[PDB]
């Protein structure tokens, strides 16, 4: 009986949805953690069907629940009035960092697997030179921070020899003109927490701790990123959400007991070429 | 005539200083930037002389200016009523990156040499996975945008195939617990965008930014570090502040018009060590 | 599923590992093995001695093979009337290739698990450059050869793994005799080998940055791998001993095709050790 | 303060665009040539052809050079015999070595400026062991040989460089037969030549990672240099022309004492090319 909780997903578009696919194969059981803006729109989608030929593996996926989760905030002390107020938030609860922890641990116990699937960048669109104060730290705070308080607060109720992924991209290592906001500055920062974390969780734990670099999916730039990668990967293959879900899954398995602080390129092999061919 | 404008000295004993120190031997005219907070009892220090034996260069150092300058707001703007109010703050007038920029342009004109030389994190002290997103964030705040709203304010009151260095440490690639409060993230951080903004400045300003990768320096942990670099690193000698000063210098001038986007290690070449021998 | 195994002359190395790992996913594995400890090997074999170790694989093959020969016609004359090579045939890298179609068809995986230098006991800046030059050739122009022989009976969609050390990118002195250039130059030539393989031939290709491990290579190096393990064991982020079957199951993984989207990669399967600047 | 310059064959390379640049800082410059083009240089020389070139440098000496040599018993007899070689003496490393220091005693400064492989044209899949071996010999053992002879001949605190290119650490196609596998060896052989040097010696190595530059070897391989300048001018951060003097003016920093406290580094000076991942 293995649990994994998948914080980041708002459709089946992603590499969340691919995640949860792959680990499905195993017999993993899923628990989603939906950013509460879109929550009960995914929610009515589910129950309006919209995503059961998604959810086929002659298996079922077995989610196991879906729960409001905020990646922005750490315990119920952090949530502004603004957000409370928020017409949104209004009709959710129990959606912060430790919350989401506390109801997973209370409803079904410890579990064994983490992903951290989620980046947002308010000026994301803005290259970094011009790049706020203010945009810059949210891009921080909701696609690495994110990653440290959810290791923090998931870690208590996580059995031994648990296992733990992130996602990241390489424009962390080389510029990709486009990728703004800090998005670039927050997946650099991400990598080098994930070896930090690996030291920390390996020794205090014996818990693993791993980031996959993935090459890009439909989920503007990215249709030029997609062609490009096409056109001069490695690999021909278009990249699937799945393709980076079946590493995921090896990833969060004890057949990997041995990896940890690694960022793990899945993405044809994209990062290895210097200049087109 | 090239003036160097130095954002992050508060006494002699840092890397602001020796590369002040390398910089007067190539007669480049230095300017000071120092946080508010310290600034008085460095104008003190100044006048009574505590640094007459560190200016000497047959040369003086020639300090054409020492201003405050604070690294955490961006514009007059950006002040909030807690810190006008605050003591040290009240009686200094200016220091904001865009004021200091102003201020120097006004006085002096154009200058053509920028060094970022400030970290600061508020819970150094804890390690990674027990810092909070308040210390987290204000780490990257200090350390790495800092550099960002550097480039973007001083970028219009610097002459063409003008040079901007930074300092960084090893922390960012490569584990080293202690260094905690989220500093190795900010590393990490402004070593990436150290990357993005050489792609902007070098395309859009033909300006070259850089930076310094240096060992330890005494300026508890360190004096570990310091240790355990004289033993073990390639070089025996000891790592000196103007040995980074040196360094800086060059990469400062047009012997290194080539050299963008790049971490440059000074530090008797230990980052090239896996085990001790 | 059939993996040629190049590199394997006992159960204490990581060619066993893998060996050993693959046979639960059901994948068929032939052995190559080095000339001089062919005949050994063997009869360990059929005495039984492995019996405990093989706990049941599915040995298809046992074959000679030699990785310093690319064709019949690069053994030198007193290769070929040695004692120990007497005696065999077909143990070059186009006679194994051509062998193990003949007998099985195409097969998929490809494991180079090999590495040799005579003169690693020596630190670099002392190393002849016949020493240098044979590191390199055995330990990383094989890789390079055992592709070009090996693609052609391989289908898509293939993988090939390799073993590595972290000397190449980080100083580990005592790990001598160009060992560490031959890493540093067959981690190179894992990338340019999977954009060649990856475009012409849909064939994927990685290596695996090892731990440490006491084998018998290992103890070629003049308590090194003794002091090497124990350093690991208390300084990696992952304190759990590493055995060669930790590397055996990423091997799998690899080789598989829930890798399809890794290629060109230097995968770091030792404990998180790497990851590490200084000492705790 | 004197430098001697190993791998120069013309005024095109970066081989004179470092000499050029040492000789601002006052420096003595000993050239090495290969004894396949010393003839042609020194008529040339003497004949005013690089006098527009040395716009006026201080050459101390022009000795005959081949790194593919280490000492006079390691000369094969067609080699010795050769119309080229016929005719020349002192001419291996350990040789070059004894003669600088019989002359002009001990130097500070030494510049590998060489690469040679014989099967540059064949991508590395089709690289035979023989050529591939043959650029590690002249490309990376060299340097490591270099370092060898001439660490009795320098002072502390003596300062070495190499040069090398970006395809060690990411796929360049056309840059073949095994060079970027030797430009990767002699990048890790830096690190470990770094540590060696260092501690013994307190004798410094770093080496640079150049951008492209039409130069006689650019050319050896089959318009590339044309588009790979043409690609780098319009895609690097800095859109300045490369000049060999740009990487001149950085190993002169390198082999000063202001550089006292960097060594086994690869520094890039490539107007940042290096730095980027897709194309604008
Ligand atoms: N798609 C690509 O080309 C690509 C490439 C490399 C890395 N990645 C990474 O993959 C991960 C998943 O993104 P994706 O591409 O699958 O798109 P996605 O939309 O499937 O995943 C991002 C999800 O994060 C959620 N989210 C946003 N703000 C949040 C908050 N404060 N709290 C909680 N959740 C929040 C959103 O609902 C969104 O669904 C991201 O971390 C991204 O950086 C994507
Ligand atoms: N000393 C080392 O061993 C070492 C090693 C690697 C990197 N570095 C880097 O070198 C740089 C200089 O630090 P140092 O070691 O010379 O110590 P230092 O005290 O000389 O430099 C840091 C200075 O930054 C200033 N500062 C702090 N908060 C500020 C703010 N908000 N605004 C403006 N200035 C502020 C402080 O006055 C301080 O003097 C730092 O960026 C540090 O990360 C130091
Ligand atoms: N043991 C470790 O700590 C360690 C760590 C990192 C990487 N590796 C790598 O793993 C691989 C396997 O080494 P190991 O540690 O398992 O030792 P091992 O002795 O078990 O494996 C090496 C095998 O290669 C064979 N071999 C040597 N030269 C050959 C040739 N010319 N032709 C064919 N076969 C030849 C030998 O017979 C030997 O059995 C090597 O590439 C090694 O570099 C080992
Ligand atoms: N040109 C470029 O675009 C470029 C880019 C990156 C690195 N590099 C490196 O810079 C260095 C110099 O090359 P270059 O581009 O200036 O070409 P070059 O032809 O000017 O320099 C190479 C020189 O090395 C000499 N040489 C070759 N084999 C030799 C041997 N066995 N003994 C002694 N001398 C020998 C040749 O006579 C030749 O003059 C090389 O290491 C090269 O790999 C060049
Ligand atoms: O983080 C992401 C990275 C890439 C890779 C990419 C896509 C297109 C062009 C260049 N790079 C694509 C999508 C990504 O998703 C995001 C991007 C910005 C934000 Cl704010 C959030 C997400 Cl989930
Ligand atoms: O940023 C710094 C890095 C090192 C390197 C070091 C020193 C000791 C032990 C381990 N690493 C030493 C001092 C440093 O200075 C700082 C450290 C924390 C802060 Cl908050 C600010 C500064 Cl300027
Ligand atoms: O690549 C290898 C790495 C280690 C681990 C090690 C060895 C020595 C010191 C520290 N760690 C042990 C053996 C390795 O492979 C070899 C190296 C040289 C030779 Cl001659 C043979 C082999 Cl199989
Ligand atoms: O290391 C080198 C790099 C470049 C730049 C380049 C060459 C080809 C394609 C793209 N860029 C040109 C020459 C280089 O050196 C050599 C490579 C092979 C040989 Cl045989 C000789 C030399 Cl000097």
């Amino acid at each position: 009986e293995d649990i994994c909780f998948i914080a980041g997903i708002g459709d089946t578009n992603g590499y969340g949805w691919g995640i949860a696919k792959e680990l499905s194969k195993r017999n993993v059981k899923i628990i989603f953690g939906i950013w509460p803006p879109v929550y009960n729109i995914f929610m009515k989608n589910y129950k309006n069907g919209k995503f059961d030929n998604d959810m086929i593996i002659d298996k079922k996926m077995n989610i196991l629940d879906m729960l409001p989760f905020d990646a922005s905030f750490d315990t119920a002390n952090d949530i502004d009035e603004e957000t409370k107020n928020n017409k949104r938030y209004n009709m959710l609860q129990n959606y912060t960092i430790e919350d989401v922890a506390n109801l997973i641990h209370q409803k079904y116990g410890k579990i064994n697997m983490l992903v951290h699937s989620l980046a947002n960048a308010k000026e994301v669109q803005k290259d970094l030179l011009n790049t706020s104060r203010k945009g810059y730290l949210d891009a921080l705070s909701k696609s690495s921070y994110s990653l440290i308080s959810l290791c923090k607060y998931f870690v208590n109720i996580m059995k031994p020899q648990s296992s733990i992924i992130s996602l990241t991209y390489h424009a962390s290592q080389k510029v990709v003109p486009g990728y703004g906001g800090g998005m670039s500055s927050a997946k650099a920062a991400l990598e080098s927490d994930t070896r930090v974390l690996a030291y920390h969780l390996g020794r205090n734990y014996n818990i693993r701790i791993n980031t996959i670099s993935a090459g890009p999916l439909k989920s503007t730039f990215i249709d030029y990123a997609i062609e490009y990668s096409e056109k001069y990967a490695p690999l021909r293959q278009k990249l699937l959400s799945t393709d980076i879900g079946s590493v995921a899954s090896f990833l969060l398995s004890r057949e990997s007991r041995a990896i940890t602080g690694q960022t793990i390129y899945v993405d044809n092999g994209l990062n290895i070429m210097f200049l087109p061919d």
